[PDB]
């Protein structure tokens, strides 16, 4: 039904300190709300267009409904919503969503880390380990991720844990006020000799923890 969730993932050692993933929580609202509030320009350019006033959107009185929706759509199997934890603390999300089994057995993946904490590891961190659990517990053969050309940070990511190019989707989603293009990128679970996380301790990304 929901092999892999509710989990947890990690940990792994980055510069920026200990990162692991759990599930999202209703305690999660004031750091969601807090964090996701004070880095609007840092988000709002990369994120689905929600319709909803930034501000009204974050509210700390939005999470609950947010959490519960995110919560019924991990146990029905399709979507793995993890926070990405440094120190134990949130600092940012991790979701694997439209996730399907049977002769599909993919999902995609998706994550943001706080400003504040970038350049430090955390994101490779979370999408290595978050692959490995994808590849492992959740019993997936494939992972993609859809990300405009122009975000380069998080092409950066995506290639430091192997991800191909597979295609461009032309005005694929309403980002920043307008359909936008994205590169189409994937992994399956055969092209790692070793897991995600391995290949970044090798590559002087991470540190066993």
């Amino acid at each position: 039904m929901h092999p892999g969730w509710p989990d947890t993932v990690g940990p792994l050692r980055v510069p920026a300190g200990v990162v692991g993933l759990r599930p999202v929580r209703m305690r999660d609202a004031a750091a969601w709300s807090r964090i996701r509030l004070a880095d609007q320009h840092h988000l709002e350019p990369w994120e689905p267009m929600t319709g909803m006033d930034w501000k009204v959107r974050h509210a700390v009185t939005s999470w609950p409904s947010i959490c519960s929706g995110l919560r019924a759509e991990a146990r029905h199997g399709r979507m793995l919503p993890f926070v990405i934890e440094l120190d134990g603390e949130f600092v940012g999300q991790l979701t694997i969503g439209n996730v399907t089994h049977g002769a599909l057995r993919s999902a995609w993946i998706g994550y943001w880390v706080a400003s504040s904490r970038t350049g430090g590891g955390i994101a490779t961190a979370a999408l290595a380990m978050g692959l490995d659990h994808c590849f492992t517990a959740v019993q997936l053969h494939r992972i993609e991720a859809t990300v405009r050309p122009e975000n380069t940070p998080s092409r950066a990511v995506l290639a430091h844990v192997g991800f191909r190019e597979e295609g461009l989707l032309k005005r694929y989603l309403e980002v920043d006020g307008a359909w936008r293009d994205h590169l189409l990128v994937a992994i399956t679970a055969e092209e790692l000799p070793q897991s995600a996380a391995h290949r970044l301790v090798a590559a002087g990304r991470a540190e066993w923890c």
